[PDB]
DNA sequence: CATTTAAGATATCTTAAATA
DNA sequence: TATTTAAGATATCTTAAATG
């Protein structure tokens, strides 16, 4: 029952960086990162790809795990 | 420069399928496909990944090309 | 100080009508 | 009849305020 938001936060925690720092890498605000982690919203196409690169994983892993 | 929508339409033409057929494959309406092709909107995260699979290419190719 | 909540503008969809 | 346009619901973002 793992949500994409939980995978996003776990990968950020692995990097040990703040939401604002991850936001800067992706091109969005720290608030957008927070909304994605809490599963309030999901990243759009371009942001999902940028986020996957910053977190060093595939977009599929974030979307549905593995 | 070439827009993502143009790469989407060209790729669809290659597979020889109608917009409605691609929509069924991705899980959206034929109108959504029309909007992406004309650059009226861009696919969201889940939809871009499903679209890349239906068109047999990477999300990166659709987004930025070569 | 990092994050979440609040308020608000634009983006992304759906269905019905219009167009080629 | 394939695709585009129009209207409208709601998702995805923004910056400021509040909370931990």
């Amino acid at each position: 029952t793992q949500l994409m938001g939980e995978r996003i936060r776990a990968r950020r925690k692995k990097l040990k960086i703040r939401q604002a720092a991850l936001g800067k890498m992706v091109g969005v605000s720290n608030v957008a990162i927070s909304q994605w982690e809490r599963s309030e919203t999901e990243p759009n196409g371009e942001n999902l790809l940028a986020l996957s690169k910053a977190l060093q994983c595939s977009p599929d892993y974030l979307l549905k795990g593995d």
